């Protein structure tokens, strides 16, 4: 299916064999670099956006988007080959087009859009990844020699948060799913607070799911407009708010029902994640939870799973820009108990898991 | 498996459910990314070769390697992820270390060391790969229009040659198997000619398959050095020899009776790549066989097989270092007819397909005469 390496053919154990099998397996890993580049640039061409308007054959797309007709054969190709567009070969040729499930997530605007992911990686990750030598060689450490928190910057989050969202569909129905097994119901109302929103859409697809709850999202100026532009788009507006501005200075509320960190631990040093447990536990309503969401495993750091062998990967992402890890769940519950809080909860999702905790005392 | 979603917590029903499952398939394939910038960010710290001399833990060997400790574990917790190093468990704990078979890809000097291949990356196609929409933009056509072979510079094989060493053992395998079901032997004397030969592994891998054989290999002079290293590495230098020089001059001798292009039409244009056919077909010996070992798709191009969705991206690696394509069966088949040669085979490898044709046996449909000729000219 997305094979590279007909394996079947990589037989014996010899070791002559077997270093053979592992070298071919090596490569098709570091083949890997060629499907970013060639989506990206796709993009960066206008591919995705025209391939939408109208389908077209390779000469007739090259022509619309003033590229060379061989090169953009070459180009459309390979997307198809990686299933990221769709082809049709029929007596009168090729004929390229979108399915509606990738025009979501290929072109700009969309809620799932990819774009902003795309955006990251040609701005901020690719040119990073290119010196991720020199960062293992020095550490993701400030000037005074501490641990630094991840930095990617506000400016950069304006493209990937949006470039983000389809991480949250799957997220928000299994924490809906396990929300109502606790006894919160629809018709009940209950105040949630997003810390780092990003667009929003956690809380938006929750308020959705919860017709009398409100929810708060916590992030920078520009961030927090486009969060309510989302809510505004989903029919949520009147029970979405944002409080703009650096979640550090506070100004946080209090009585929260849920206070949800989705991708936000992950950018934290250890002492900076416990001050953060710490602000989460003093906002909490009775019987309010704490819901985490991020790359965790435990501290014996095995690949047992998918969501570990990412969450190792993301914690390389991580330095890559700057500081931050993929923390433990042993981590974790240190800072749930300096909190107050105590883990009650253990789910997975596709890429993520869900923790939740509430007060101990 | 490998995966890094677990997709049996995906739905895909709903327009909403597929756009989700779409953009986390998407998604894993964009991360492809980290995996190379981690390998080869290891083999520029010296990662592989450390572990291969001591297994250590991360802290170990960040002080081996003058590195931050966090960060080491972040790089080699990666790379275990990736499968590439593995752990050995002490009563204490464990420490990370190479398999046999991994020392024998990730150090530098082995016979299939990938090494080469982290270099290309990180000294060419790195930063090719983040200019491929200029370079889509503009095509491979020349200042006239005429498209360009493949810019992989011969001071870029210098690295790359050895470093692709890894496909040639099941390639050699299966071609060797065919040459004697079809009736070659060893104990019989023959001459090969590798065009383009690299460090000459799938010739010296046929001098050892076949040992009254000899083999002509033809590339640039700095890649005959190494090819000729390599033939006394492996005991068969009294059989090998080099012609250092541009393969595209042709006048390759006579009498041969196998005359091997591995990663070579890729690189070509079809003008050149005809004239390469041609080559062949005059060096041949009258029962001699054209053996093609390449990136070929029908023309369908359709990514049905692996080979036939590496050879669609391999066209893509192609087009971003200057150009070359990754042919097809009916391409391949227009230059066996234009020099004399009929295809016999093909044959499935892990990555390429193998192409055997001889000379052809019949004529031309059209009648010798000056329609004929004035067929060809156009
Ligand atoms: N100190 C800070 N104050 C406010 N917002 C912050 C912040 N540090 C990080 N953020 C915000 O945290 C978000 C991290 S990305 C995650 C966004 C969202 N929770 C999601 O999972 O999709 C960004 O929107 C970023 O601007
Ligand atoms: N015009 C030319 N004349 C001579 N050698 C050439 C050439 N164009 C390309 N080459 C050589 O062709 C080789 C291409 S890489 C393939 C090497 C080998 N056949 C293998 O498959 O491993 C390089 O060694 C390069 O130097």
């Amino acid at each position: 299916n997305v094979s590279l390496v007909d394996e079947s053919l990589l037989v014996g154990v010899t070791d002559e064999d077997r270093a053979v099998r592992s070298a071919h397996q090596f490569y098709e890993r570091l083949i890997g670099l060629w499907a970013p580049a060639v989506m990206e640039a796709a993009h960066e061409l206008g591919v995705f956006a025209a391939l939408a308007e109208a389908p077209a054959d390779s000469g007739e797309l090259a022509r619309r988007l003033d590229c060379d007709a061989r090169a953009m054969r070459v180009l459309l190709d390979a997307l198809y080959a990686y299933d990221v567009i769709d082809r049709i070969h029929d007596t009168n040729g090729f004929r390229y087009l979108l399915s509606a499930e990738a025009r979501e997530c290929l072109l700009p605007g969309t809620l799932f859009s990819l774009v902003g992911k795309f955006m990251h990686d040609i701005n901020v990750a690719w040119p990073a990844w290119r010196n991720l030598a020199e960062v293992v060689r020095h550490g993701a450490r400030d000037t005074s020699g501490a641990e630094s928190p991840n930095g990617i910057a506000q400016e950069d989050y304006e493209s990937l948060v949006g470039g983000i969202n389809f991480w949250a569909p799957p997220i928000v129905t299994t924490l809906s799913r396990k929300l109502r097994a606790s006894g919160r119901s629809g018709d009940a109302t209950a105040s949630v607070l997003d810390v780092g929103c990003g667009t929003g859409l956690y809380s938006q697809l929750l308020l959705r799911e919860f017709p009398r709850w409100t929810a708060t999202g916590l992030d920078v100026e520009r961030i927090a407009t486009l969060a309510n532009a989302q809510a505004l788009r989903l029919g949520v507006e009147e029970r979405f708010a944002t409080r703009a501005g650096d979640f550090w200075r506070g100004g946080w509320g209090t009585g929260y029902d849920l206070v949800l960190f989705a991708n936000i631990f992950h950018l934290q040093t250890p002492a900076s994640a416990v001050r953060l447990m710490r602000h989460a536990a003093a906002c909490l309503a009775p019987d309010g939870l704490v819901a985490v969401v991020d790359q965790i495993v435990d501290a014996d750091r095995e690949p047992k799973t998918p969501q570990d062998r990412f969450a190792l990967l993301f914690a390389a992402s991580m330095t890559n820009t700057g500081g931050g890890d993929a923390y433990t769940f042993q981590e974790y519950e240190e800072w749930f108990t300096a909190a107050g809080l105590q883990r009650i909860e253990t789910l997975d999702t596709p890429m993520h898991r869900i923790l939740l905790a509430r007060r101990a005392t």
